[PDB]
């Protein structure tokens, strides 16, 4: 009969993948601004993921082509042992595109190559996109206006970002993100606990306090960040040790 | 003992206030003849679930049918500039068409963030830091009637045209199916999406977190299909509901004291 607090099943012989695609600088064509404090990022995540059973395979400054060729092989090999697939997107980004080193990837080219009719070994699990990306213009925080997205994709998707329409991003350059800082903090202490959506929103209560009234720059006085996450989830997620 | 400020990760939204809460209901059934927009046959039985579930959860239901965008603009402005200091939270639904960022009201689309826009920070300061939902069934009409001036159960069926937007700081915004999905509505039942939300409001509303619930919503509705024999032409046309959530806290609707 119906289930009101059902889990998705996470004991498989593997928790799964977790790739990060992690972007510092561009292709001067493109005139877009590096990313210091990134691949703290990148380093935090790893930890993070890998502490919770992931399998982290991390990817730096890939070109299109070659981000394409990497997750179109990681959707064709099988996941039929593992519980579940998370991708982690750091860059900067315009509507529905991420950049890679030397252009643009629209987001439904990659969360498409997961869905079920492409992705079988993956039909029924959670399949987790986690994207620090916004509008590119000692620790010094750097802000970028919201411009991506926040866009849905199919069954037992979650699609997580950084920051939502209207607000602004903030990156330290020394510590990284302010979204993935707190997303990292909040996986190291509940990760292996809590429910996934229910440590999103955490995030989202500690990214959305952060105060932005008295900036080392001025120009940034005001610039509050709120994330948020679209979930298609059909059941409860946890990560317990495996 | 008390409880210091540390970071808790348990933390609700207080739900303890003099009143539950203002739910408006914004019903849309039938369109200016310029809009070339088919009649939403369903939604009146959408209007009732909604009411009688949201009502017995505490929530002081008002209702308006096929108003124009001028009025409904009038009226949501007007429920955001009262004060609701002794309310828990604020839900808004529209049951319409839509198309990108807009919802349509009788005579001419609005753009949703306008609408949301009223109950950010403070210029709805008695709603900072509250609930403030937004659940939108809304796709694309599908037009095959003409720009002139004009009981069977038959599901009609409407590929998903609303951008899943997000809003501020506890805002959650719940849409009926996500891009490259369709929205169900039968034309007697109502809405897929309605009325699976509306069942477990029923049943696990007032113990179930509130995105823990529309969890179950997503499982219910991705799961349901079409009879074939019926409309074999909605074969493979599935339908993903999914939320964006801004919210800080969890929520729940338990019965107040
Ligand atoms: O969400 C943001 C973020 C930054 C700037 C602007 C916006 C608003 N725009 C959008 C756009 C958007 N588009 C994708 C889509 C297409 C068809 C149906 C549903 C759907 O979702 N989805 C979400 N937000």
């Amino acid at each position: 009969m119906f289930d009101p607090a059902e889990k998705y099943k996470m004991d498989h012989r593997r928790r799964g993948i977790a790739l990060i695609f992690n972007h510092e600088r561009f292709f001067w064509h493109l005139t877009l601004p590096e990313r210091r404090g990134t691949c703290a990022d990148r380093d935090n995540l790893t930890r993070r993921f890998s502490d919770l059973g992931f399998e982290v395979k991390c990817f730096n400054d890939l070109k299109a082509e070659e981000l394409l060729l990497k997750i179109h092989e990681v959707s064709t090999v099988s996941h039929a042992d593992a519980d579940c697939f998370v991708c982690v997107f750091l860059s900067h980004g315009e509507g529905n595109h991420i950049y890679a080193y030397d252009a643009k990837i629209e987001i439904q080219t990659l969360t498409g190559l997961f869905k079920g009719d492409k992705c079988h070994s993956l039909v029924g699990k959670p399949k987790i996109f986690i994207i620090q990306a916004a509008r590119g213009n000692t620790n010094i925080t750097e802000v970028d206006a919201a411009s991506v997205y926040t866009l849905p994709a199919g069954a037992d998707f979650l699609m997580c970002y950084s920051v939502a329409e209207g607000y602004y991003s903030h990156r330290e350059t020394v510590n990284g993100s302010w979204y993935i800082q707190d997303l990292c903090e909040m996986l190291g202490k509940y990760g292996s606990s809590l429910e996934f959506t229910e440590l999103l929103t955490l995030v989202n209560r500690k990214v959305s306090q952060r105060r932005v009234d008295f900036c080392k720059d001025p120009s940034a006085i005001g610039k509050k960040q709120v994330p948020c996450f679209a979930s298609m989830l059909t059941k409860k997620l946890h990560f317990f040790p495996k």
